[PDB]
């Protein structure tokens, strides 16, 4: 039945939906945290993207958009503020989406500045994987440890985070 | 001729499927080797996956499952095990579907323990890409070395191994 | 409508084709650059790719192949030569499909020699995502940093350079 062959189609399509969402990020020094810009942008795969800061998990669904992402600073990564080594970019999602939706990855990459240099230090992050169903909101621990204090010269506190997100799931 | 549509869509349904494999993994200290343990899940990509220690080739072929993976204590990777800075993962794995498939990608994830903190060093993994054919067994080697030495305290010896597994193929 | 559920499905599959292409690479000692050398391949995904040095975008289009790829000596990055500590790989694509291409990411991955060893220092890469549309030629900047000089001795130059392409795009 060329019927059912077509919505085994668009299962499998659905489950090859496949995403490295960049939102630039700026670890304000002092703080601990990689801050984002509230943003609207559309993706080939995922949709409306909006990015709102200070929104509550109801505020947050009142948003018209596929995936909402607001930052959260829950501290749920220990750091010691005043070193500047470590900046947490924890953030929650709301999936206003048809089906669950996975966060499984992250990489912080320095931002090249007008003087084409870049941060190269030892960079290392890591995270929580989180799976959030229909119209759910889940939050993603993340952050990133490097191996040189942090510092707004140059550019030096700018970086690209590039969040995979994924519809297959485990 | 619509007939001959589907099928092309088929074909690259398939070639689309894209699929970073999540194995949690102990660098066991003293040892030089990335230690996983016996697990079965379902990957929306992949299907039935199944990890299983101690199998030789003709063992891993009578499991039921898409794909098994078995690590190899094979010393494919030279290390001074004494230094804990290099641990090896290598593993193979035994196609068992109807498609050559592609290991192509490792990223060793520093698992973010109980009191908030993650161990971030240094962190650089290496391996080689393998494609193996159907009903065929190939190895992927790989591995990394951090910039200070790995120990158990605080879950230190705790990751995440993420490997990219692709239908695709070049 | 069948009719256009199969456009439907054409569009989403096209959108959902995902590649990190493999380019052997090798970190010219004293030249601060990337060298890659030319090849022709073939992507079940991305199609016929070619490798080709020093061609000027007019030559670029003159391939027979779905993308060319071609190295650009334009220091888009900042180097100290004889410090052989960070390297330029930055190349310029032309785009010979019909949709527009995007190149969001870069890792380079220490090649592991014959003695089953691999350079384990810091590896920080940064790069500059570009969108190139259809017969447009596109530039994507791209370098790596790394913690301790880098030396041809034990092949300690070799690299494998997996850059991420995509057609979704944002």
């Amino acid at each position: 039945t060329v019927t059912k062959t077509i919505e085994t189609h668009t299962d499998n399509i659905e489950t090859n939906m496949d995403e490295n969402l960049r939102i630039p990020v700026t670890a304000e020094v002092g703080s601990g945290y990689f801050k984002m810009t509230d943003v609207s942008f559309d993706s080939d795969t995922l949709g409306k993207i909006k990015i709102r800061n200070g929104k509550s998990d109801a505020q947050m669904k009142e948003e018209d958009a596929d995936l909402v992402i607001t930052p959260v600073e829950g501290r749920a990564l220990e750091v010691t503020v005043g070193q500047n080594l470590t900046f947490e970019g924890t953030f929650k999602v709301w999936n206003n989406t048809s089906r669950k939706i996975n966060i499984t990855g992250m990489q912080m990459v320095p931002k090249i500045n007008p003087s084409k240099a870049f941060v190269g230090s030892s960079n290392t992050s890591s995270f929580t994987p989180v799976s959030i169903d229909e119209d759910e909101v889940g939050t993603f621990v993340c952050g990133t440890t490097f191996g040189a204090p942090i510092a707004a010269t140059a550019g030096g506190n700018l970086f690209d985070m590039y969040v995979h997100v994924t519809y297959s799931g485990t």
